């Protein structure tokens, strides 16, 4: 930066300690990644000063000629990328690319399934204090009691007994590869829209490491960040049959102006997730979350649906006496960063928790590979074993310091 | 740029055609401004890679203690600016800002009362089209056939008839000074809230130079980009009593994970318009909107509500037998980027309009003042007396050249 230094130094040495946060620290928040240089430079371009409402070659304001092509770049590599009929990459966020589907084809108050909250549903598949849960009437399928494997049979009792306009399948905390064709299947019985919210498993989609949702679904959604190492936002893909009424939720329906830095943003991380550096970067992530998986099972630790086929893991904490609170803090006081999660069947509430959910997409763009997932749980056991050890705490403090250098 | 044009010459390539199109143009678009090289390198910043759900010292995840004084840098100086009581500092857009004003104090249904849509009010201010109009049941106060300017016995009419919940106020193609005492007297006596969508003219309220909606509106919502010379983005701001249900309605009412680099450039556009020369420059906007004005009225043309009082203005193009989209689209062909704009009792569609909307936002920026005011003028009365001339066209096109060098 040369600029933010001399006009802002509040927001630069803030800006500058985040910065050297994200380097200090091993991140395990399954959420989380690292953005490319070319990303960053995208969404800090002169972009950010062009009003573009409308689509390409048909805006509301004139000057959108060089715009069009970065948000058709957007689009035609979104579509090449995972094999959709259309997509839209105006979306500012994950939460809005649902909030659009929704609006698209539900009416106020229309009932929808989506997946336990508790047992890995994202807040925007009916939380009653988001929009969804209020504005619509969510009800929920759930994982088996015991492999925590979606229950197909659940999800298609309460299709058939509450009749659902839209079915939505997906997850922000599920480390299972989910069965589209089953949710289409139920869909089709009871005669319901599908969306499938991608946003967490996105990168792997993409590089063929996860079934494809787009054949299956009506309606796809996402971030862009996350598992695709994109910029912070949101898109939505679907067939040509559908482009006109879910172009038209987002706007005018839902959002304003895009941001057009953003959607070059955007551009810039389909166009890395096409080249074939991104397929290896997306397999090192799933081998490292199976390898992650088998290293802290083998220092004790007990993961629901007992491992992983996915970027995350959920620990659940209950052999070892501890709460997902607990974990989170003990593990910020080594450099570890973890959230408490919620498990399935938890008997903890929300904010305390019964385990610690863990993906390794931030560690992986960072070169980490399968002797540094060994470390990581090994360190984890460390900590957890031994909470209330100032001595231990400092082993561990070391171990992740000789890790990030 | 350094990784940009390396990893992505096709995206590169659009960004630089576009950066070089700000330069050449002479941009009148109302809303479009200029924002600042630290703006950009805040929004270019690796904040992008942290989730920061929640508040500042009440996040839901870890490793949030930097971006939180960035947050905290933002509300603190949108305090100051506007003394306002709380600031929310997440909102996507002005979109998303007023979705969440409307989220919180209203249930579907409900009767709100804005600013008829023809007459200056803003898509989001109930548009059939929208979520504001669909969600909600709209009506529409109008300015007088005369004056243009808002008849305040038609607000106070509607307002006792309808009985909404919600009055709001603010326009996006209004060139006069808003009553808002007047606003909030007539919601007292029907004991209606009032929110102040201060979009288009946060940037003059900032220095002093329209009156303040904050001490007279339960809620303003703003753009962070257009006059205040922002980030692309959205804030609301509101009285302490609001403020834990405003936050709410954000998150996890509408939004998800808050985009922290463009929160960061907030920041940085707020100290920016905290200075003296912020303040200075608003002044040159409104005088160069008035100059403007005066000079365009020396070349003939008819203004809506005969001049104006901020940073726009709008043409009636009737005495010249012209459309917006015809003026809009000859402006386009010389290098005068303006939009065709309904205007009050317009007897056209809004697809074809009788007016065009200019600001003086962006020309400021640039360092355009008086005398490029009157040559700007020359230059449209040249173009709008003479669509049928390509000779005056290609005169008006070198004269364009001249001023933007
Ligand atoms: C992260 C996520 C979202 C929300 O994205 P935001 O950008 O935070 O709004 C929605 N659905 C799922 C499944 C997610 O993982
Ligand atoms: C520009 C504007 C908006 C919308 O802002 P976006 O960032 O485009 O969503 C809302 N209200 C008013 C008055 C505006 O001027």
């Amino acid at each position: 930066m040369k600029y933010l230094p001399q006009q802002d130094p509040q927001v630069f040495a803030a800006i500058e300690q985040e910065r050297k946060r994200q380097h200090a620290k091993i991140e395990l928040i399954a959420s989380e990644n690292f953005v490319s240089r070319a990303v960053m430079e995208a969404q800090g371009s002169v972009l950010t000063n062009k009003y573009a409402e409308g689509y390409p070659g048909r805006r509301y304001y004139g000057g959108c000629e060089y715009v069009d092509i970065v948000e058709e770049l957007a689009r035609e590599r979104a579509k090449q990328l995972f094999g959709a009929e259309h997509a839209n990459v105006q979306p500012h966020s994950g939460a809005q690319a649902n909030m659009a589907v929704y609006f698209t084809v539900l009416e106020h108050g229309d009932t929808v399934l989506g997946m336990n909250l508790s047992h890995g549903g994202h807040l925007t598949h009916g939380s009653p204090v988001n929009f969804s849960g209020v504005q619509y009437n969510f009800v929920a399928y759930g994982v088996d009691p015991e492999t925590h494997v979606i229950d197909y049979d659940d999800v298609r009792e309460k299709a058939r007994l509450h009749r659902p306009k839209l079915i939505v399948a997906a997850a922000s905390a599920y480390p299972r590869i989910i069965d589209f064709a089953k949710f289409r299947e139920i869909a089709d019985e009871v005669g319901a829209y599908l969306m499938v919210d991608m946003a967490h498993i996105a990168g792997l989609v993409a590089a063929g490491l996860h079934p494809n949702p787009v054949p299956y679904a009506h309606f796809v959604t996402t971030t862009t960040h996350k598992t695709l190492r994109g910029p912070r936002g949101g898109m939505i893909l679907c067939q040509e049959q559908f482009a006109k009424q879910i172009d038209k939720a987002i706007f005018p329906g839902i959002q304003g102006g895009p941001l057009m830095h953003v959607i070059a943003a955007k551009a810039v991380a389909f166009g890395e997730a096409l080249q074939d550096d991104f397929k290896a970067y997306a397999k090192r992530v799933v081998d490292n979350a199976k390898r992650l998986a088998s290293a802290l099972q083998n220092e004790g630790f007990t993961l629901v649906s007992g491992g992983t086929d996915n970027h995350l893991l959920l620990v659940d904490l209950r052999p070892q006496q501890l709460t997902g609170k607990t974990a989170e803090k003990v593990l910020d006081e080594v450099g570890i960063t973890v959230n408490k999660n919620t498990i399935p069947y938890d008997p903890e509430s929300p904010g305390v928790t019964s385990g610690i959910r863990i993906g390794t997409a931030a560690v992986t763009t960072r070169g980490f590979g399968l002797e540094e997932m060994d470390e990581i749980a090994a360190i984890i056991g460390l900590v957890l074993k031994n909470v209330g050890s100032e001595q231990a705490l400092e082993e561990a403090r070391q171990r992740v310091a000789a890790l990030t250098d």
